[PDB]
């Protein structure tokens, strides 16, 4: 009942650098690496630590677009972040609770390794569909790529 999606890569950016950003900085990263894909970021609950629940939003779609975050857990020392989303549009009737994963470390080569992980929580037996699934790893791709080469051209970025 529950998918399992995980991808993994690096990024010649450190990784307690896109950390502080991606998680202490969310809500200004996003916000400042491309305001294409997302509206404004704004804590619901919580300050940004476990059990708070973000709600960022998105510019593109006719259509209001917006998603809520719920923190599950980080590793500041091992640049780990998890949270459980729980609102988007893209999660339909056929999904609910949501999991997302993310983890970061260092390579023999300098650059930093990313690995992020997800799954989903369908309800009321029904399952995703691999267009949506597989849509979101395009989309968690380009997103690590943008943390990365945003404090990598922006020195000042919570860096």
């Amino acid at each position: 009942g529950v998918f399992t999606y995980e991808s993994e890569f690096t990024s010649e950016i450190p990784p307690p650098r896109l950390f502080k950003a991606f998680v202490l900085d969310a809500d200004n990263l996003v916000p400042k690496i491309a305001p294409q894909a997302i509206k404004h970021s704004e804590i619901l609950e919580g300050d940004g630590g476990p059990g708070t629940i973000k709600k960022i939003t998105f510019g593109e779609g006719s259509q209001y677009g917006y998603v809520k975050h719920k923190i599950d857990s980080i590793d500041k020392e091992n640049y780990s972040y998890s949270y459980t989303l729980i609102e988007g549009d893209a999660l339909g009737d056929t999904l609910e609770k949501i999991s997302y994963e993310t983890k970061l470390v260092a390579s023999p080569s300098g650059g930093s390794i990313i690995k992020s992980t997800s799954h989903y929580h369908t309800k009321g037996n029904v399952e995703i569909k691999e267009e949506h699934v597989k849509a979101g790893k395009e989309k968690a791709s380009n997103l690590f790529k943008l943390i990365e080469t945003y404090l990598k051209g922006h020195p000042d970025a919570y860096n």
